[PDB]
């Protein structure tokens, strides 16, 4: 409808796949080469389904901060025959607050879904499903089951992936440029 949705759509059309684990279907953001991200509660194993194709997982790392606190991001390298467009230059370098964000989801349950979530707070600590979690972004939208892995964007930046909600608020794990240096 506007330049926020334009950026979100450009990311969804080229840099997302549908990932299926034993714990469900997730929006999965491809970042560069064969490297993608997913919420850690997806419990990625040795084999994952990518757009309904059986795919070997070459590496999977559940990120934690230097206090050994959960960040709820898993970085996955996929044995896929094709690379993602490199979008690392759209990742923020530091923890921050944002105005006017969009949460975008693409699954079998929720195809081509875009949600203007508004202001995003650097919330920090969250007890997420009983697990102490850091670097959480918060938005005042009643997000539902099926939106985990959804991409949070502003104009020109990919800032997070949806990892939970409490019925009135939604929570995303920050994406930082330093997670994807090589
Ligand atoms: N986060 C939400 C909110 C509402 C819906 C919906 N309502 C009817 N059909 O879909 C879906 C996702």
């Amino acid at each position: 409808m506007g330049p926020g949705f334009d950026f979100a759509q450009a990311i969804m059309k080229k840099n997302t796949v549908i990932a299926r684990t034993e714990k469900g279907e997730f929006t999965m953001l491809g970042v560069y080469d064969r490297v993608a991200v997913i919420p850690t509660h997806a419990s990625v194993g040795e084999i994952i389904y990518i757009n309904d194709v059986e795919t070997r997982v070459l590496d999977a790392c559940a990120l934690r901060d230097l206090t050994d606190t959960n960040l709820e991001i898993t970085i996955v390298k996929l044995d896929r025959n094709q690379k993602f467009r490199d979008i690392r230059h759209f990742l923020p370098r530091c923890e921050d607050d944002y105005n006017d964000a969009v949460l975008s989801v693409h699954t079998s349950k929720f195809p081509n879904m875009y949600i203007p979530v508004g202001q995003v707070t650097n919330y920090g600590f969250l007890n997420l499903g009983g697990t102490p979690t850091h670097r959480i972004l918060m938005y005042n939208f009643p997000t539902r089951a099926g939106q985990c892995g959804g991409v949070v964007t502003t104009t020109g930046k990919v800032i997070g992936i949806h990892v939970g909600g409490n019925g009135a608020q939604g929570f995303a794990a920050m994406l930082l440029h330093s997670y994807f240096t090589d």
